[PDB]
């Protein structure tokens, strides 16, 4: 059950990648946008705005560029709600138009989501490359499952195809159509390889090589019809309606194939780059020695029908290889030996005949004068030359009752041969999807499921009678489904008693078709029918029978004003202009009687078979003129047409992303034109119209109760919760209906509910990042204030400045991104109390200081201490300067008395030189001329150092102490040192005047001795 | 013997489409051309125009329209003369030119003719189609053939190197060169095809085992070697040198292979439209459904290194049809089954780690988000996550003395795993070739011949260090091949025995090999070396020091103006501007330690074998250092330059049509460019130098003996034949030389004397044209004039006014045409003169009657014959006329007397009133005044007409007897009537007269009475 796992590959290539998360916060925006065309020109190029503001009806929207558009509400193409990106299916979008369909499925293209629902169409876009979505696990995860129930897929829709089947025991039929290169053969064949899978008998020898069987015939049937075109490199060239039978039981038991337009004009020309079928280019490549001189094969290079395009090979696919799967895939259909060799023979045939070359010769005739390819062509066919060679330039015609050969010229020559050609392939491949039915079809059968394989409508830039039948049979299949929705669409109605009934309906496609096989009166095909039988008639008589009969007198004609060979019809995709060039031709298919006569006798078993069986060789039968080309058809898509009645339908929309055939390459112009004309857009429309979206209530509940006051998630009684939230959103009750099981909603009232979701979780994320970021700021101003009102600044001159200059930094670089905050909060604030005001919610009621208001005077409060801090910043510089001065003179003054302390110490200590009363005792007279000095450098100094102090005590100066002690220290050190020196200088010098006083009158007592 | 049967495929596939008749029908023009740029713009596009008149110093020639330009004689560039389009070897050309060996190459391709010779070369060009050339039976035909026997063929030069090894007891080798898809590969597979069959034991026991295995080989290479890119759908990215090794019998008994320069870039990038190697897409597109789950594979575009390129696909092959092939090849090879599975783990992881997303992590390193990837690639390489994680992402240092891990940036992260993945890839590589080589060689070989297979001069936009690798190797072999032409040059002119001394040229080859490997003084991969060692060292910084070392000193060497990091050496094929960026990584090529030991422990087989035998994860480690990127190159080289000098060598030269992979489309541009650089048109310089041309003697006597007088087709003496003709044509002995066996010529001789032949055969021709001419004309002008001379102009005016109008018409139609001729015989006959005089031989004297100077006089008469022509006839209509008068006047006169007689027959025949003697008497007079005139004209007119007809005799008029009985009836007929009936008319008047006077007289009796 990997469903249920996002880690299998289920999960990885068949599901959105989500970011796994159930509850809510993972809608981070909630904006409304539109989708609008930039310029007006590019109808298909878009880009989405947000819208800005509406009015009554009327919304104006931001262009992803700038200016501002506006657009009524009617017109308003508007995005789904991000919720809806994604959805499996188109049906579950609100907004349901061009612009929004397209985007869903880019959304879903981008992450390789192939497969997407749009109502009863399963949309399947080519992506060109391998996804690994058709693995055998795979298979197993779709059987039984309800569409419902699995991620969109081919296998899913073939699973309710089958259990349909089984359970209303009533055919079943898979419609696969689109355009050349879309997807719809790949898409087909994973219908059947899923059918084998899950209703094949096993063994029992021969039981299940039937399911082996069925499977082979395709690779045969694409070896013939299939080729290499500008738009394919595997283009079907041939429409296609498989149809599995069972049993009783449910058990594969046979399958027939029904082959549509082969386009046989393929097989003579090939536009440039273009290749012809493949067998030729698989024959010429596998073929062996024996085989090729039997068949006297050669190269691609050297056959006309295979070298004019310039092209041979193709990307990835190897010729050699394909015959040998081709040769396995008959082996195992059963195809003898004898009928290969035969098969490749004409094939082989059919190359030669296009060797002829028929040159003009006298008499203006036609003349072979080569006869290689001739007796080629007739060797390999098993046909005599000779006869050959004669029915083909001068074939017996007819006049009268009695035959008489002509003489074709050179072109018309040509031309016979080139539907000898094209004449002996369609038959061959004819022959091949009978002798295939035959080993698969059983007469008896219990039931069917049937897979049609053919192109949407084709509009080319020169559309010819190939091209009306396609579009012929689209406008029936197209009526067939239009039928099928309006069947299936009003049951759902009922099933839920919605009252409610369409009254728009798409106008029909019967007008066109009988414009094209109506009988009375006469259309398109009546008239070419009529006009292809009256003798002398040509391209330019029947136009011309065509525009008498339509013009101005049937709305869905139209007859060119500046052509007369062309004529359109309004076809469901569109008007078609088809040019009437050859179309008597092509719906006569004409081969000369005398090349039936030649091939009808050909030693070959398969060949005679295809000239001999009437029911190969030729159509119906009238009695007189077989049955035309367009009659022949006419009552094929009749017989189609009766069988897909006789089961219960289901349609496959392919398209291809772009005309490169690259991958990863979604283009608009492209897709959106596709669907415009496959009915996905028109279906829309028409759906659009009454309730497209349905939920199951418990679904409903599960996502918006929180919408409404008081209702659970899982509330027990659903359908009351889901009122109770419709009225609460006071929803418009025309908008919805309760239906039995599911709450239908009209286009965008789902989205309008949805968005009123986006904008409540978006309420909520706001008023939650609101609260962080007014904190934040509350918190950083309450810092910051808090450090402005310290006042440290610590103490000297450059440290106050540093802090100055730190409050300039701080109002040049911080504070101004705070205020921005602060206002930008206000703004967010008011947004959010609006907004909370519609939503019909609470009104907003902020913490203790985060209303714009308290955070204004919080902020008031900061700057005025911005500016207390700013005042308290200069006063202490004034301070701090004084101190400065006072200190420089503090130190002045000690440096000057410490100096002096050292010059006087020279002074006492520096005696003189001579002894006496004169050179000794009368020199300290000086010594009172010092300490003179020195009692008032002290009264003085000492006075100034305390008249200094003071002051610095006086500005609270905490180093007073140092200081003080600094100068106590010096006064009783030095100062006293040098102060008392002054002692062994007048007391020493006072002490040698003892021996000059004593040992002086010792020369005085002379005078008395 | 194919060879000798103008019907064989040999001759239709590998000949040129000849005649058979040597005799002579094969020259009707002998205008000399030559070979000119239309627009001297593009120098290798050319036009060839006729040659007006030489000088003796220089040509003229016209252009396709008027432009009439000269050409230095000494400078111009001649086309040869038709005999030598087509030649099977280029050394045989006389004039040789650019142009003129693109023409002949071009001649020969145009007939699908893909091989010819230029002197030791063979050359091939790409045919881009296949060509029925390398079938079995072509490959008999060369058995035992030489070089000269058979047409230029890849079987030929196989052939012959393989006898010279058994014949010679040596070794030998082929060298294929040429730019990518050029032909390299496939011709190198025809090399061995044809190996194999000449020498592989037959097929015994298990004897064709070993052969089987040899060619096995190719598609494991190529798988993994080979990818598709803008040149080639299947380049192959690395050179290889295969080594057939045969024993003393020749019986093949071994093979090695050897790998160059393997673009591991590849696997981690590629440019627009290209493909990463083959088995990447090989592998995803053929593993079975288990596989693929078990590698954990998916889509081509699922992985970074796939899907960047935007090509995934390629024409005409599938990848899971080869993919089935590589794994058959590897059994036949040896590869154990778990071998296999353990290559397709290896390709698969490194897928894997293609798409390990690396993210911006929490901070500024890197991390990784989702785990897929790497677990995956971890699951299949045998190695633990958890390391692996590690080791990419924060890979442990040896900084300092510890291990240190790191944290590199998403950038540098990413780089690393790139290099993991390349350093992967190499190994791989490296080790599938070894297991191949461990099965196929052998160490006991008696020979061996090598066939080396590589890519030429690369010189792109961008130019790298890869590319000098390349160019250098080139170097190498080119100045191999110059001592091998040196060589065999001397050996052909010392045999044969003429005097002749050629150049060594080579000078300057070892001056731009030492410029790049020298070691004293350093070259470039010594400084790269160097600098590839040297601490903090840039690419910036190496730039620099070789722009020191080179710049403005080694001639080679040069210092680009603009770039900064560009530098530029001259090579053999012209100056290569190199990118300096990178190359100190790529010399290196680093590999996180730890990346190693993650792996070293790889629980993987292989795995292992890759990362721990030093033989592959190792480049040689000296001890001390190891071999930088660089060295191992240089030793690689240097080993193989051993092995190839001990070989007798032959080239070969591949060169591709143009640059858009399509046939028919042989480019001048592309093809010249080529020859200038591949060394072709540089030997053809010097080959032109001595003695190009070299024919056999009797060879040039069976050609050109028409040339000499005398001189017969054969001769006992074919030297003296020969020398008879050079003397007679007058021709310098400088410009030729007698050798033994044949006779040499120097450049433009040989042409010269071809020249001659041509013109002799032109004279012949002319002389012949003349004669059917003049005959004709004299023939005509003959009878013109005996025309003329006639006199029988008829009768009448009309007559001759016929032949006047008939001489009229003559003169403006009829003649203007035979006086042209008359002059345009003369201008021929003169100019036949002035050439029969420089050809050598006698002047023409042509027939009696037929001359310029008798044709005049001849046309002289008849302009005589005309004028007396004319004369005649004036002189003739004046007679006419003349006489028509005469004939008018003679016709009157009788109708006059014809109506007159008529008129006087009535009166003559009525008597109705002559009833009295008076009135008849009377009327009897009237009768005779008839009788008057009836007698005056009787007479007169007879007169006048008798007049008439002597006067018409002197004119000759032949009609005259008829005019005569004419006369003489009237006179006999009507006139003899009327006198007759006069009577009538008397004869009764006389008598009613008569028979009335009777009564008037017997009446007159009265009287009496
Ligand atoms: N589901 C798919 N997965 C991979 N390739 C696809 C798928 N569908 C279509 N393609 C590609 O488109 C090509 C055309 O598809 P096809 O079915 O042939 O187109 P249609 O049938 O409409 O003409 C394929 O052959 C293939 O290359
Ligand atoms: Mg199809
Ligand atoms: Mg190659």
């Amino acid at each position: 059950n990997p469903i249920h796992d996002r880690t299998s590959d289920y999960h990885k290539y068949l599901k959105v990648k989500q970011g796994d998360s159930d509850l809510f916060k993972l809608t981070v925006s909630d904006k409304r946008y539109i989708w609008y065309n930039p310029d007006p020109d590019e109808r298909d190029s878009y880009e989405c705005g947000e819208i800005v503001s509406e009015t009554s009806d009327s919304f104006t929207f931001k262009t992803v560029d700038g200016q501002d558009r506006q657009v009524k509400k009617d017109d308003a193409n508007q995005r789904n709600p991000i919720k809806f990106d994604g959805v499996e299916d188109m049906s579950e979008l609100s907004y349901l138009n061009e612009p929004a369909v397209f985007h869903n499925l880019r959304v879903r293209y981008n992450q390789d989501l192939i497969y997407t629902y749009s109502g009863l169409f399963l949309v399947a876009v080519n992506p060109f490359k391998r996804i690994p979505i058709y693995t055998q696990e795979m298979v197993d995860i779709f059987k039984g499952r309800r569409r419902n129930e699995v991620a969109p897929h081919i296998f899913a829709i073939s699973d309710v195809a089958y259990r349909s089947m089984l359970d209303d025991r009533q055919n079943q039929s898979l419609l696969i159509t689109g355009e050349s290169g879309a997807g719809k053969t790949e898409n087909t064949k994973k219908v059947i390889q899923y059918l084998a899978s899950v209703a094949g008998r096993n063994q029992a020898n021969g039981s299940g090589v039937l399911e082996q069987q069925i499977l082979q015939a395709n690779p045969i049937l694409e070896a013939f019809g299939n080729a290499k075109t500008t738009r394919n490199n595997n283009s079907s060239e041939f429409g296609k309606f498989i149809e599995i039978q069972f049993n009783n039981a449910g058990f594969i038991s046979g399958a027939s194939i029904q082959s549509y337009l082969l386009e046989k004009s393929r097989v003579v020309f090939q536009s440039e780059t273009e290749r012809n079928y493949h067998i030729f280019y698989q024959l010429l490549a596998g073929a062996t020695a024996e085989e090729k001189k039997a068949l006297h094969l050669a190269g691609p290079e050297s056959f006309n029908y295979l070298n004019q395009s310039g092209c041979v090979d193709i990307k990835g696919v190897s010729d050699e290889d394909e015959f040998k799967i081709t040769r396995q895939a008959m082996d195992i259909v059963g195809f003898s030996q004898e009928e290969q060799m035969s098969i490749f023979k004409i094939i082989a045939g059919i190359l030669h005949l296009g060797n002829i070359k028929f040159e003009k010769g006298a008499g203006e005739g036609a003349v072979l004068k080569d006869k290689t390819a001739l007796n080629a062509a007739s060797t390999v066919f098993g046909v005599n030359p000779s006869v050959l060679e004669k029915a083909l330039m001068e074939p017996r015609i007819l006049a009268g009752r009695d035959l008489v050969a002509q003489h074709l010229n050179v072109e018309k020559s040509s031309s016979s041969r080139d539907a000898l050609v094209k004449a002996l392939y369609g038959r061959l491949f004819l022959w091949l999807v009978k002798k295939i039915n035959n080993v698969l079809c059983s007469e008896r059968k219990a039931y069917f499921i049937g897979v049609l394989d053919i192109s949407g409508f084709e509009i080319f830039k020169v559309n010819s009678f190939e091209q009306l039948c396609i579009n012929y049979t689209n406008e029936k299949l197209q009526q067939f489904f239009n039928h099928h929705m309006f069947k299936v669409e009003q049951e759902e109605y009922l099933k839920e008693k919605i009252n409610w009934t369409f009254i728009d309906f798409g106008l029909d496609s019967q007008a066109t078709i009988d414009l094209i096989d109506g009988r009375q009166p006469p259309g398109i095909l009546a008239l070419l029918d009529e006009q292809s039988v009256f003798p002398n008639a040509t391209d330019n008589t029947l136009i011309t029978k065509l525009h008498s009969h339509f013009s101005k007198k049937n709305a869905k004609y139209e007859e060119p004003r500046f052509s007369k060979t062309e004529f359109g019809v309004t076809h469901y995709a569109g008007q078609v202009m088809y040019e009437i060039q050859d179309w008597l031709e092509k719906n006569k298919d004409p081969l000369q009687q005398d090349l039936e006569l030649c091939f009808k006798d050909s030693s070959d078993n398969v060949v005679t078979k295809l000239f001999n069986d009437p029911n190969i060789a030729s159509r119906a039968k009238k009695g007189a003129n077989f049955i035309t080309v367009a009659a022949q058809y006419k009552e094929q898509l009749a017989s189609l047409m009766a069988t897909l009645e006789t089961t219960n339908p289901h349609f496959v929309r392919c398209i291809i992303p772009n005309n490169k055939q690259l991958p990863a390459k979604l283009e608009d112009k492209v897709v959106l034109d596709q669907l415009r004309c496959n009915g996905v857009l028109e279906g829309i429309r028409i759906t659009r119209k009454g309730f497209p979206n349905r939920i199951i209530y418990a679904d409903f509940v599960k996502r918006y109760y929180l919408l409404a006051p008081n209702v659970p998630r899982d509330a027990e009684d659903s359908q009351k919760a889901t009122d109770a939230v419709l009225k609460h959103l006071n929803i418009d009750p025309e908008q919805y209906r309760f239906g039995i099981t599911k709450i239908f909603f009209r286009a965008g009232q789902l989205a309008r509910i949805e968005e009123a979701r986006e904008q409540r979780l978006g309420s909520e994320q706001t008023k939650s990042d609101y609260l962080k970021r007014a904190n934040e700021l509350v918190q950083w101003i309450n810092d910051k204030q808090a450090s402005l009102e310290s006042r440290d600044f610590g103490d000297s001159i450059e440290s106050v400045q540093s802090f100055m200059n730190a409050h300039k930094e701080y109002k040049k670089t911080e504070k101004p991104p705070k205020g921005q905050e602060v206002s930008e909060l206000e703004a967010i604030y008011n947004s959010l109390q609006t907004k909370l005001r519609l939503i019909k919610r609470e009104p907003f009621v902020a913490p203790a200081g985060l209303t714009p208001n308290e955070i204004d005077s919080t902020w008031s409060a900061l700057e005025k201490a911005e500016q207390e801090h700013a005042e308290a910043l200069r006063i202490e510089l004034k301070r701090q300067k004084k101190i400065a001065v006072l200190l420089q003179k503090y130190n002045r003054i000690l440096k000057k008395l410490e100096n002096w302390a050292t010059t006087k110490s020279v002074y006492l200590g520096s005696n003189e030189t001579g002894d006496s009363i004169t050179a000794v005792q009368a020199k300290l007279k000086n010594l009172e001329a010092f300490d003179g000095e020195c009692q008032s450098l002290e009264g003085q100094s000492n006075s100034d150092l305390l008249s200094i102090l003071a002051q610095l005590t006086e500005l609270n100066y905490n180093g007073v102490p140092e200081l003080t002690e600094r100068k106590d220290t010096f006064f009783a050190q030095q100062w006293t040192g040098v102060k008392s020196s002054a002692e062994t200088y007048k007391n020493t010098l006072l002490a040698e005047l003892e021996r000059l006083q004593k040992i002086e009158d010792l020369h005085h007592h002379h005078h008395h001795h």
